[PDB]
């Protein structure tokens, strides 16, 4: 009809600059990638990364769904901003997927494995440039009315290929402590039941007389147990912000559910390590023993999986809810503490090694000298890259061979 | 007026929709910021990171400039393409710039000052965020019909009072070699004299029989020459897509003139390092000395300089350049070249180094031992970050203190 092509042909080149531009916001992020500047990324989880193949997925499939609607209703003629939400949701979480995949590759891998990932991460990167391109409208301005969603379903399902072949790139990293407690106990009543398992624990620490050290873990403590009821409010509010059962809702997103419970228990265990921790500092009034890069190893751990959980806990909310701008905010106390901490107890440590922490000038007049004095130097900064890249994985053997004993313990 | 009414209700929704789709490419990239999983990265200097400035000032001027022209021609009714373009290219550009000014400041500065930048681009991007979020076409529903103009023109003004104060925060950074002068002599004729340097430099090296290790050197210089003719190109293609006189180019735009003349130093400085190991040749047939971490070092220096080299000429650009394709081409072929040469002496290396290079089992049969095993190794992956974080300034201090000799000699 008339009206449906003329509407359409004047929304058909904003519709091309947006998917364009779709393109670019993914484009940008492989620049950034073949950008070296771009270094040493996210200790990103596989179980979150799986969550992202996953809403990639579903998201590309939304994609599909809302451009065969489209497509029913005239290509440009209908409302575009549930399709411009979906390129933007598909390409934000494609080009976060992008991004992260490189981080977590080149940081976990050996050579040919990090090196066969990226190499499948550009052709899944590229397929989903295609995806835009193939269509754009010059590439479908001739093809059959109807058959254009032939060409969705088959970019689709070679990309979705893509995506299978990826996944089945990183499945076989699944770490194998999930095997023995495959059950219907969600992660809801987790978050309830870590309420009480620190505040029974906490019960304790409730003195007569505090010290400063002590009283700041009890604001980190206090922060996140509050942090934790946030996180209660959370999925409460998803409950009905959906339109479906708790069992319904997780019978499906079971990669999500694991990424969700593997946060709340890694909320529980960094707590119950800094209360155990705090432990020493109260259940001894005197000075029997003392650890301060333990506080701030314990601190930092506290801090890096509580941002886990809040991130673990983002992905099915849009933006508006009270309860994760509360989450948010919470965090940022717990952040705030974590580096009041922190600063303290470097301030105790250089107290003392602003005597050892000292340097010397580096002038000189004889011009070999200096081009010598950064060739000296670049190659200090090449062991110690290569012995952080190389004692950051015996943590993760340590993190599997003794802990499949730990499932039995 | 009356086609801007008449479209108001379909149209402006849209643009609401773009707008927050421009939040939420920034909003995404703040998420990162405040994830430390986004972990240390860009290594990008003030000279570069001034064009962003300045680009992104630019940028949201043409923001503030075709959403003026779509006042006039009807807020939401006129042909938007031009708008969208701006948007996605000041959101891709703020977001580019909030990205790597977290990077640079967290990786280059001390606490304080760190502490001090961070805040200010925050603000910046929160005022970024104000700024399409005073466009959220609700608040553009009340204020009056050209008056929106003062919103925009106050809103860039205070941003550009944020950008100038952040500008004043990075201008103390700047180094003697061009706080001394600015000068007539530009970055084309630089590039075409450095082809020279290079070539009268290199005419030594070709001789009756190769040797393995050297054929890949004669490999990489071969294809940086390439790349520097690219990069000859690519002004000319700049150039040609411009109307006006190189001069009355590049007396504007001096920030990314002293960019790309400083990439251009740098990649026939790089290159002459490396053509100076290669003239370790010029002594000897026999080793009379020789490094191979020597060639690690300067094959990843060309490696670095050269992409900075690239980035530094896109910024001016739209895509579709045969010149850019090529240049990023003949970079893959450098890349490639450097990669190359990289395994082969890291092969000749760990050849020897496999006797080093060995691991022992990591079970256990006793939780409290895991639990411990654990926490000895978390504080030594902190004194391999605190080494690097310490050593990587050494370095920086450097740039300045012996090289301000330099830089007159």
């Amino acid at each position: 009809a008339a009206a449906e092509t003329m509407t359409q042909d004047k929304m058909n080149p904003i519709l091309d600059a947006i998917l364009e531009s779709g393109i670019n916001t993914i484009q940008e992020s492989v620049y950034n990638l073949d950008s070296p500047l771009s270094w040493s990324g996210p200790l990103t989880p596989p179980t979150f990364l799986l969550s992202l193949l996953e809403s990639t997925s579903e998201n590309a499939t939304e994609f599909a769904t809302s451009f065969n609607n489209l497509i029913v209703d005239g290509l440009a003629h209908g409302d575009q901003t549930e399709v411009i939400h979906c390129v933007s949701d598909f390409s934000t979480s494609m080009a976060t997927l992008v991004t992260n995949s490189k981080a977590y590759a080149v940081t976990t891998l050996p050579q040919e494995q990090s090196d066969q990932i990226l190499t499948l991460v550009k052709r899944c990167a590229r397929e989903a440039q295609y995806f835009f391109e193939d269509l754009m409208s010059e590439n479908l301005n001739q093809v059959g009315d109807e058959e254009k969603t032939d060409i969705v379903i088959n970019a689709n399902v070679d990309m979705q290929e893509k995506l299978q072949e990826l996944s089945l790139a990183i499945e076989p990293l699944l770490n194998i402590q999930s095997v023995k407690s495959n059950k219907e106990t969600n992660p809801h009543s987790e978050l309830v039941a870590t309420a009480d398992k620190i505040v029974k624990s906490s019960e304790h620490l409730r003195v007569d007389v505090p010290k400063p050290l002590l009283s700041l873990a009890l604001m980190i403590i206090d922060a996140v147990v509050a942090l934790v009821k946030a996180a209660i409010q959370c999925q409460n509010e998803i409950a009905t912000t959906t339109s479906i059962p708790l069992n319904q809702f997780y019978l499906k997103n079971s990669r999500w559910t694991e990424g969700l419970i593997s946060a709340a228990k890694a909320v529980a265990g960094a707590t119950n390590v800094l209360i155990t921790t705090a432990s020493k500092l109260i259940t001894s009034e005197d000075n029997e023993n003392t650890s301060p890069e333990q506080f701030i190893v314990a601190s930092k751990e506290v801090a890096a999986s509580t941002i886990q959980l809040v991130a673990a806990s983002r992905v099915k909310t849009s933006i508006h809810s009270k309860a994760q701008d509360k989450l948010e905010h919470c965090s940022k106390d717990v952040t705030d503490a974590c580096r009041s901490l922190g600063n303290h107890v470097m301030g105790m440590i250089e107290d003392d090694h602003s005597t050892s922490q000292q340097q010397q000038p580096l002038d000189f007049t004889s011009e070999h000298t200096l081009k010598t004095a950064e060739m000296e130097q670049q190659v200090e900064i090449l062991k110690l890259e290569q012995s952080l890249s190389n004692a950051r994985k015996r943590l993760g053997e340590i993190r599997r061979h003794a802990y499949y004993n730990q499932d039995d313990d």
